C-alpha cells in the first residue's frame, strides 16, 4: 500500500549481495529509487588480468543527474556511487601449474585482509531532548493561574515522548548478520564445486510481529520531519490517526491567554487527534486499517 | 502579583537548536572503497576511464530549504568577546542576536 | 581442499524457499548459508623433498583470523527512569489535599 511505500528502509528491510569468496556488497535499502529497482551493473575486464566490477545503478543518484558518456554513447560514468560502493570479482580461478617454486598470487591476495562495513550509527546518539521541559513550564502555567486544583492536575499528563525516544535504534542494521570475510587459498574454486560461482542477493524481512508493531508506531505517530517556518500540514489528512506536534508562536483568535499558554504547551508534548466513527468509542479503531485521504 | 505562568510564556529554542547540530561532518557521501587490484590501473583501462574523476554531492531541495531557513532565520554563530554587536537593523526581514 | 559447514534452518524464516536445480540439490540453504559457519582449512601437510619450497601452510598461518565472541545489547545508550512516574503519582495524591 501507498501508507507503508516509506517502509522500504536500510535498517528494517535488508538486501545483501555475497560473493561467496568473502567479498560482500551490503546494499541499503534506502535510496533505491521506485522508478527503477535494485538494477545491477557490471564492469569487467577479461584478459591479461581478469576482474569484475558490480554496482547498483540509479543508487544514490540525484534526478537530473547526466551521465558522461563518449561519442558511442556507451555510459563510460553511470550515476551514483558508481563502484564507490561495488563488489569486487576477483580470482576467477586457479590451478596448481607444473613450474615449481611458483608462489601463488591467490596465496598473498588471501593473505591480504578485507574489511567491509556492516552497521550504520545515527547522528542523535550524542544528543538526546528530554521532555520534562514541557511538563515544567505546564505546571507553571497552570499554578501561576491561582487555580484552586491541586497538583494532581499534573497528574493527568501523559508521557510517550521519553518512552519513544527510548524506542529509537541506536545502531542500524544492513545486514541481518556481520558478512564472514576469508577467502580460500584456491580462490574461487570451492563454489565451482558446488555449482553456485555466481552472485547470490538474500532478503532479510522482519517477522510478522515486529512488522505489525512498526507499522502500528508509524500509523500512530506520523512521520517526522523537522520543517522550520513550515504552516502545519492539514489536519485532517489521515482517516483515523493524525499526530501532530507544533513549537512556535501562534495564538487562535478569541481564545483566553492562558487557555492558549496550555494548548501551546499540550501541543509542543505531541496531541494525537481520532477521528470521529460514530461509535461509542471512537478512541479506540484497528490503527492499521489507516488510510491516506480523509 | 502575576503567577508563575509567567515563566510559562518563555520560549527555548535554544536546546531543540543545540540539539539539531550534527554530531560528525560527512566529507564524502559515502565511505571511499580501498581495495588495489593485483593487476592495478588495467581495469580502469579496459573501460576506458584512466583517470581522475570529480563527483559532486549536493543536499536534496527540501534539506536545502530547511538549511537555508536555518541560517536565514538564527544568523550566523560568531563567539566576538567585547565586541559591540552590529547594527540590528542590517537584514531586510530577520536579524537574530543573542 | 576445503570444507565449509554451516548451520540448516538457522535464522531463516519459515516458508522459504531454498533455490535448486533440476537435481533437486539444495545449491542455496535456507538462513546464513556459510555467511556465518565454520571453514575448515589445510586438512594436513607434511615436508616435501623440494627445497626452498616456502610453505603455503606457513603465510596461511601468518594470516591472522578475527572471530566475534559477544554481542552487545541496543538499550545500553538510552535507558528510561522511573522516577517520573513517582513525581506525578506524589502530585496526583498531593493536589487532592488529602
Amino acid at each position: 500500500q501507498d501508507e507503508l511505500k516509506h517502509l522500504v528502509r536500510n535498517e528494517y528491510l535488508t538486501i545483501e549481495i555475497y560473493s561467496w569468496n568473502g567479498d560482500s556488497l551490503l546494499l541499503d535499502a534506502g535510496k533505491i529509487t521506485e522508478r527503477t529497482g535494485v538494477k545491477l551493473k557490471t564492469k569487467s575486464i577479461i584478459g591479461y588480468h581478469n576482474e569484475v566490477r558490480i554496482y547498483p545503478v540509479d543508487y544514490n543518484s540525484a534526478p537530473n543527474e547526466k551521465p558522461i558518456k563518449a561519442s558511442d554513447n556507451s555510459i563510460l560514468i553511470d550515476t551514483g556511487s558508481f563502484l564507490n560502493t561495488a563488489i569486487t570479482f576477483d580470482s576467477f580461478a586457479e590451478v596448481p601449474i607444473l613450474i615449481d617454486n611458483g608462489l601463488l598470487a591467490q596465496s598473498q591476495q588471501a593473505n591480504k585482509q578485507k574489511n567491509a562495513q556492516s552497521n550504520l550509527i545515527s547522528n542523535r546518539i550524542n544528543n538526546v531532548v528530554n521532555g520534562n521541559d514541557l511538563k515544567s513550564r505546564f505546571y507553571d502555567a497552570v499554578s501561576i493561574g491561582s487555580n484552586l486544583s491541586p497538583t494532581a492536575l499534573f497528574s493527568k499528563f501523559n508521557d510517550e515522548y521519553n518512552y519513544y525516544k527510548e524506542l529509537r535504534a541506536e545502531y542500524k542494521d544492513l545486514a541481518l548478520q556481520p558478512p564472514t570475510v576469508t577467502s580460500s587459498q584456491m580462490g574461487n574454486a570451492f563454489q565451482i564445486a558446488n555449482s553456485i560461482n555466481g552472485l547470490t542477493m538474500k532478503i532479510g524481512v522482519p517477522a510478522p510481529f515486529d512488522m505489525d508493531n512498526i507499522q502500528r508506531y508509524y500509523f500512530m505517530l506520523g512521520f517526522e520531519t523537522n520543517d522550520q517556518a513550515g504552516t502545519p500540514f492539514p489536519i485532517d489528512s489521515w482517516t483515523v490517526c493524525n499526530y501532530l506536534r507544533m513549537r512556535g508562536t501562534y495564538t487562535i483568535d478569541g481564545i483566553d491567554p492562558m487557555l492558549l499558554e496550555q494548548l501551546k504547551v499540550l501541543l509542543e508534548t505531541g496531541v494525537r487527534f481520532w477521528h470521529n466513527d460514530g461509535t461509542n468509542n471512537p478512541m479506540a479503531q484497528n490503527v492499521f486499517k489507516n488510510k491516506f485521504r480523509k
